[PDB]
Protein backbone atom coordinates (compact mmCIF):
# COMPACT_ATOMS: atom_id res chain seq x y z
CA UNK A 1 0.00 0.00 0.00
CA UNK A 2 0.75 3.30 -0.45
CA UNK A 3 -0.44 7.11 0.93
CA UNK A 4 -0.04 10.41 -0.32
CA UNK A 5 -1.36 13.46 0.95
CA UNK A 6 -0.99 17.58 0.61
CA UNK A 7 0.39 19.36 3.31
CA UNK A 8 -0.36 23.15 4.03
CA UNK A 9 1.30 25.71 5.52
CA UNK A 10 -0.97 27.81 7.93
CA UNK A 11 0.11 31.06 7.83
CA UNK A 12 1.83 33.34 5.63
CA UNK A 13 5.70 32.56 7.54
CA UNK A 14 5.04 28.56 7.17
CA UNK A 15 5.25 28.64 10.65
CA UNK A 16 3.84 25.10 10.36
CA UNK A 17 2.14 22.60 8.38
CA UNK A 18 -1.46 20.89 8.40
CA UNK A 19 -2.21 17.59 6.66
CA UNK A 20 -5.74 16.58 6.34
CA UNK A 21 -5.90 12.34 8.65
CA UNK A 22 -9.25 10.78 8.27
CA UNK A 23 -10.04 9.57 12.36
CA UNK A 24 -13.31 6.97 12.39
CA UNK A 25 -16.38 5.70 10.88
CA UNK A 26 -17.71 7.77 9.50
CA UNK A 27 -14.79 9.68 8.83
CA UNK A 28 -13.85 12.76 11.08
CA UNK A 29 -11.37 14.78 9.17
CA UNK A 30 -9.00 16.72 10.95
CA UNK A 31 -5.75 18.89 10.23
CA UNK A 32 -2.43 17.89 11.56
CA UNK A 33 0.56 18.85 12.81
CA UNK A 34 3.01 15.97 11.27
CA UNK A 35 5.75 16.06 13.71
CA UNK A 36 8.85 14.37 12.89
CA UNK A 37 10.61 14.88 15.94
CA UNK A 38 7.74 13.39 18.27
CA UNK A 39 5.88 10.27 18.54
CA UNK A 40 2.59 10.60 19.81
CA UNK A 41 -0.86 11.18 17.30
CA UNK A 42 -3.07 13.12 19.51
CA UNK A 43 -6.23 15.46 19.00
CA UNK A 44 -8.19 17.97 19.92
CA UNK A 45 -11.76 15.85 21.55
CA UNK A 46 -14.76 16.04 22.81
CA UNK A 47 -13.12 15.92 25.65
CA UNK A 48 -10.86 18.58 25.90
CA UNK A 49 -11.66 21.46 28.72
CA UNK A 50 -14.32 23.10 26.77
CA UNK A 51 -12.36 26.68 28.11
CA UNK A 52 -9.02 25.13 25.79
CA UNK A 53 -11.02 24.68 22.65
CA UNK A 54 -10.84 28.05 20.25
CA UNK A 55 -11.93 27.08 16.67
CA UNK A 56 -10.52 23.46 16.22
CA UNK A 57 -12.03 20.69 14.78
CA UNK A 58 -12.52 18.08 17.23
CA UNK A 59 -12.74 14.54 17.41
CA UNK A 60 -15.52 13.02 18.90
CA UNK A 61 -14.98 9.19 19.86
CA UNK A 62 -18.84 8.10 20.44
CA UNK A 63 -20.01 9.63 16.67
CA UNK A 64 -17.09 6.74 15.75
CA UNK A 65 -18.49 2.99 15.30
CA UNK A 66 -14.93 2.18 14.67
CA UNK A 67 -13.64 3.98 18.36
CA UNK A 68 -12.53 1.92 21.29
CA UNK A 69 -11.76 3.41 24.71
CA UNK A 70 -8.38 1.90 25.69
CA UNK A 71 -9.03 0.71 29.03
CA UNK A 72 -6.67 2.27 31.67
CA UNK A 73 -4.38 4.80 29.14
CA UNK A 74 -3.36 7.82 29.74
CA UNK A 75 -1.02 10.49 27.96
CA UNK A 76 1.11 13.40 28.66
CA UNK A 77 3.38 15.13 26.39
CA UNK A 78 5.45 18.25 26.59
CA UNK A 79 7.25 19.60 23.54
CA UNK A 80 10.92 21.74 23.06
CA UNK A 81 9.06 24.84 22.92
CA UNK A 82 7.09 24.21 26.64
CA UNK A 83 3.96 23.51 25.51
CA UNK A 84 2.09 20.47 26.74
CA UNK A 85 -1.17 18.40 26.56
CA UNK A 86 -2.62 15.27 28.24
CA UNK A 87 -5.67 12.74 28.11
CA UNK A 88 -6.80 9.27 27.31
CA UNK A 89 -6.70 6.83 24.82
CA UNK A 90 -8.87 5.10 22.25
CA UNK A 91 -8.07 2.66 18.80
CA UNK A 92 -9.77 3.81 15.86
CA UNK A 93 -9.35 3.90 12.00
CA UNK A 94 -6.71 6.44 10.62
CA UNK A 95 -6.29 6.97 7.29
CA UNK A 96 -3.59 9.54 5.47
CA UNK A 97 -4.20 10.23 1.86
CA UNK A 98 -5.50 7.00 1.33
CA UNK A 99 -3.27 4.58 3.55
CA UNK A 100 -5.52 3.13 6.19
CA UNK A 101 -4.16 2.00 9.60
CA UNK A 102 -6.85 -0.14 11.86
CA UNK A 103 -6.13 0.10 15.54
CA UNK A 104 -3.86 2.98 15.77
CA UNK A 105 -3.92 4.85 19.20
CA UNK A 106 -5.71 8.05 18.96
CA UNK A 107 -5.10 10.30 22.28
CA UNK A 108 -7.50 12.34 22.86
CA UNK A 109 -6.95 15.79 24.32
CA UNK A 110 -8.33 16.55 27.93
CA UNK A 111 -6.29 19.43 28.78
CA UNK A 112 -4.06 21.51 26.09
CA UNK A 113 -1.66 23.74 27.13
CA UNK A 114 -2.40 27.97 25.89
CA UNK A 115 -0.27 28.03 23.12
CA UNK A 116 -1.93 25.16 21.18
CA UNK A 117 -5.45 26.61 22.08
CA UNK A 118 -4.43 30.16 20.42
CA UNK A 119 -3.39 28.24 17.15
CA UNK A 120 -7.10 27.59 15.79
CA UNK A 121 -5.52 25.86 12.62
CA UNK A 122 -4.06 22.86 14.15
CA UNK A 123 -6.27 20.00 15.39
CA UNK A 124 -3.57 17.78 16.89
CA UNK A 125 -0.36 16.30 16.13
CA UNK A 126 0.62 13.22 14.29
CA UNK A 127 3.70 11.87 15.69
CA UNK A 128 6.49 10.09 13.31
CA UNK A 129 9.60 10.13 15.01
CA UNK A 130 10.22 6.15 16.59
CA UNK A 131 8.03 4.71 18.97
CA UNK A 132 10.26 4.58 22.19
CA UNK A 133 9.40 8.24 22.80
CA UNK A 134 5.78 7.40 22.75
CA UNK A 135 4.34 9.01 26.15
CA UNK A 136 1.58 6.17 26.29
CA UNK A 137 1.02 5.07 29.79
CA UNK A 138 0.90 2.13 31.08
CA UNK A 139 1.42 0.23 27.79
CA UNK A 140 3.69 2.38 24.99
CA UNK A 141 1.90 2.57 21.68
CA UNK A 142 2.99 2.49 18.13
CA UNK A 143 3.24 5.43 15.60
CA UNK A 144 0.95 5.44 12.44
CA UNK A 145 4.17 4.97 10.09
CA UNK A 146 5.19 1.99 12.96
CA UNK A 147 1.86 0.20 12.25
CA UNK A 148 1.43 1.18 8.70
CA UNK A 149 5.05 0.16 7.94
CA UNK A 150 4.80 -3.91 6.55
CA UNK A 151 2.00 -3.15 4.54
CA UNK A 152 3.73 -0.67 2.94
CA UNK A 153 5.00 -1.02 -0.86
CA UNK A 154 8.71 0.34 0.86
CA UNK A 155 9.16 0.98 4.30
CA UNK A 156 9.64 4.49 3.85
CA UNK A 157 7.85 8.03 4.09
CA UNK A 158 8.70 11.33 2.60
CA UNK A 159 8.74 15.27 3.44
CA UNK A 160 8.40 17.44 0.61
CA UNK A 161 7.97 20.93 2.31
CA UNK A 162 6.80 23.91 0.46
CA UNK A 163 7.69 27.48 0.52
CA UNK A 164 5.26 29.81 1.26
CA UNK A 165 3.11 26.92 -0.64
CA UNK A 166 1.73 23.34 -0.51
CA UNK A 167 3.78 20.46 -0.44
CA UNK A 168 3.77 16.51 0.11
CA UNK A 169 3.97 14.10 2.75
CA UNK A 170 4.05 10.19 0.92
CA UNK A 171 3.67 7.22 2.46
CA UNK A 172 5.67 3.77 0.92
CA UNK A 173 7.19 5.22 -2.20
CA UNK A 174 9.52 7.57 -3.49
CA UNK A 175 8.51 10.35 -6.03
CA UNK A 176 11.03 10.36 -8.54
CA UNK A 177 9.25 13.39 -10.29
CA UNK A 178 9.57 15.17 -6.79
CA UNK A 179 13.19 16.00 -6.76
CA UNK A 180 16.44 16.92 -8.75
CA UNK A 181 19.79 14.97 -9.37
CA UNK A 182 20.18 11.53 -6.44
CA UNK A 183 19.18 11.21 -3.01
CA UNK A 184 22.05 11.18 -0.64
CA UNK A 185 21.34 8.76 2.41
CA UNK A 186 23.23 9.48 5.57
CA UNK A 187 23.48 7.23 9.01
CA UNK A 188 20.50 7.75 11.57
CA UNK A 189 20.82 7.14 15.08
CA UNK A 190 17.72 5.87 17.06
CA UNK A 191 19.15 6.11 20.27
CA UNK A 192 17.41 9.02 21.40
CA UNK A 193 14.25 8.09 19.64
CA UNK A 194 14.52 11.03 16.76
CA UNK A 195 15.60 11.02 13.55
CA UNK A 196 19.31 11.89 14.35
CA UNK A 197 21.66 12.26 12.01
CA UNK A 198 25.21 14.48 11.00
CA UNK A 199 25.44 17.11 8.49
CA UNK A 200 28.82 17.06 7.30
CA UNK A 201 29.26 20.69 7.36
CA UNK A 202 27.72 24.33 6.04
CA UNK A 203 28.67 27.94 3.82
CA UNK A 204 27.09 31.04 4.63
CA UNK A 205 25.85 32.54 0.89
CA UNK A 206 28.37 32.45 -1.63
CA UNK A 207 31.31 30.91 0.89
CA UNK A 208 34.13 28.67 1.14
CA UNK A 209 32.31 25.25 2.85
CA UNK A 210 33.04 24.20 5.98
CA UNK A 211 33.88 21.13 6.70
CA UNK A 212 32.42 20.32 10.29
CA UNK A 213 30.22 17.60 11.73
CA UNK A 214 26.75 18.88 12.94
CA UNK A 215 24.91 16.53 14.70
CA UNK A 216 20.72 17.28 14.78
CA UNK A 217 17.55 15.92 14.51
CA UNK A 218 15.26 16.21 11.13
CA UNK A 219 12.39 17.59 12.59
CA UNK A 220 9.24 18.70 10.60
CA UNK A 221 7.40 19.82 14.07
CA UNK A 222 10.05 22.58 14.52
CA UNK A 223 9.67 25.78 12.39
CA UNK A 224 13.53 26.95 11.89
CA UNK A 225 17.16 25.80 12.01
CA UNK A 226 18.79 25.76 15.22
CA UNK A 227 22.73 25.34 15.02
CA UNK A 228 25.22 25.85 17.24
CA UNK A 229 26.05 29.10 17.81
CA UNK A 230 29.35 29.02 15.97
CA UNK A 231 27.50 28.61 12.80
CA UNK A 232 24.90 30.98 13.63
CA UNK A 233 27.10 34.09 14.29
CA UNK A 234 28.86 33.60 11.31
CA UNK A 235 25.56 33.59 9.37
CA UNK A 236 24.39 36.30 11.20
CA UNK A 237 27.43 38.57 10.90
CA UNK A 238 26.96 38.52 7.07
CA UNK A 239 23.82 40.38 7.72
CA UNK A 240 24.70 44.24 8.07
CA UNK A 241 22.37 45.20 11.51
CA UNK A 242 21.73 42.08 12.51
CA UNK A 243 21.95 41.34 16.66
CA UNK A 244 21.33 38.56 19.10
CA UNK A 245 18.19 39.95 21.25
CA UNK A 246 17.90 38.69 24.45
CA UNK A 247 14.01 40.41 24.93
CA UNK A 248 13.21 39.10 21.73
CA UNK A 249 14.64 35.70 22.26
CA UNK A 250 16.76 35.30 18.96
CA UNK A 251 18.21 36.75 16.67
CA UNK A 252 16.42 40.02 14.83
CA UNK A 253 18.03 41.58 11.58
CA UNK A 254 16.44 44.83 9.80
CA UNK A 255 13.65 44.00 7.40
CA UNK A 256 15.38 45.57 4.65
CA UNK A 257 18.23 43.27 4.52
CA UNK A 258 18.60 41.02 1.74
CA UNK A 259 19.42 37.74 3.08
CA UNK A 260 21.92 35.37 1.97
CA UNK A 261 21.56 31.71 1.86
CA UNK A 262 22.71 29.00 3.58
CA UNK A 263 23.79 25.55 2.67
CA UNK A 264 24.42 22.37 4.59
CA UNK A 265 26.39 19.36 3.98
CA UNK A 266 24.72 15.79 4.22
CA UNK A 267 27.30 13.45 2.76
CA UNK A 268 29.69 15.14 -0.32
CA UNK A 269 25.82 16.57 -1.32
CA UNK A 270 24.76 20.19 -0.55
CA UNK A 271 21.12 21.38 0.31
CA UNK A 272 21.19 25.31 -0.46
CA UNK A 273 18.59 27.06 1.78
CA UNK A 274 17.24 30.37 -0.21
CA UNK A 275 17.78 33.76 2.09
CA UNK A 276 14.45 34.75 1.66
CA UNK A 277 13.48 30.98 3.61
CA UNK A 278 15.40 32.78 6.65
CA UNK A 279 13.07 35.52 7.26
CA UNK A 280 9.93 35.23 9.52
CA UNK A 281 9.23 38.47 9.06
CA UNK A 282 8.24 41.40 11.62
CA UNK A 283 8.75 40.75 15.35
CA UNK A 284 5.87 42.47 16.14
CA UNK A 285 2.92 43.85 13.81
CA UNK A 286 4.66 47.05 11.64
CA UNK A 287 7.91 46.68 12.89
CA UNK A 288 11.43 47.01 10.80
CA UNK A 289 13.03 44.28 12.93
CA UNK A 290 12.80 40.84 11.85
CA UNK A 291 12.77 37.37 13.07
CA UNK A 292 15.86 35.19 12.12
CA UNK A 293 14.66 31.83 10.84
CA UNK A 294 18.61 30.43 11.70
CA UNK A 295 18.76 30.80 15.94
CA UNK A 296 21.42 29.20 18.16
CA UNK A 297 21.00 25.76 20.06
CA UNK A 298 22.35 26.78 22.38
CA UNK A 299 20.33 25.79 25.57
CA UNK A 300 18.20 23.47 23.71
CA UNK A 301 20.88 20.70 23.84
CA UNK A 302 20.28 19.49 20.61
CA UNK A 303 20.86 20.93 16.99
CA UNK A 304 17.43 20.80 15.14
CA UNK A 305 17.12 20.67 11.18
CA UNK A 306 13.82 22.14 11.21
CA UNK A 307 11.38 23.01 8.50
CA UNK A 308 13.44 26.19 7.34
CA UNK A 309 16.06 23.27 6.65
CA UNK A 310 13.63 20.48 5.68
CA UNK A 311 11.75 22.70 3.41
CA UNK A 312 14.75 23.20 0.97
CA UNK A 313 14.75 19.30 0.24
CA UNK A 314 13.20 16.24 -0.72
CA UNK A 315 13.69 14.20 2.47
CA UNK A 316 13.45 10.36 2.54
CA UNK A 317 12.75 8.84 6.18
CA UNK A 318 13.54 5.44 5.91
CA UNK A 319 12.35 2.89 8.03
CA UNK A 320 14.02 0.02 6.99
CA UNK A 321 15.86 -2.29 9.52
CA UNK A 322 18.89 0.14 9.86
CA UNK A 323 17.03 3.16 9.44
CA UNK A 324 18.91 6.42 7.42
CA UNK A 325 18.14 9.67 5.85
CA UNK A 326 18.22 10.45 2.03
CA UNK A 327 18.13 14.54 1.23
CA UNK A 328 17.59 15.59 -2.21
CA UNK A 329 17.86 19.22 -3.99
CA UNK A 330 14.63 20.14 -5.69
Amino acid sequence: STGSATTTPIDSLDDAYITPVQIGTPAQTLNLDFDTGSSDLWVFSSETTASEVDGQTIYTPSKSTTAKLLSGATWSISYGDGSSSSGDVYTDTVSVGGLTVTGQAVESAKKVSSSFTEDSTIDGLLGLAFSTLNTVSPTQQKTFFDNAKASLDSPVFTADLGYHAPGTYNFGFIDTTAYTGSITYTAVSTKQGFWEWTSTGYAVGSGTFKSTSIDGIADTGTTLLYLPATVVSAYWAQVSGAKSSSSVGGYVFPCSATLPSFTFGVGSARIVIPGDYIDFGPISTGSSSCFGGIQSSAGIGINIFGDVALKAAFVVFNGATTPTLGFASK
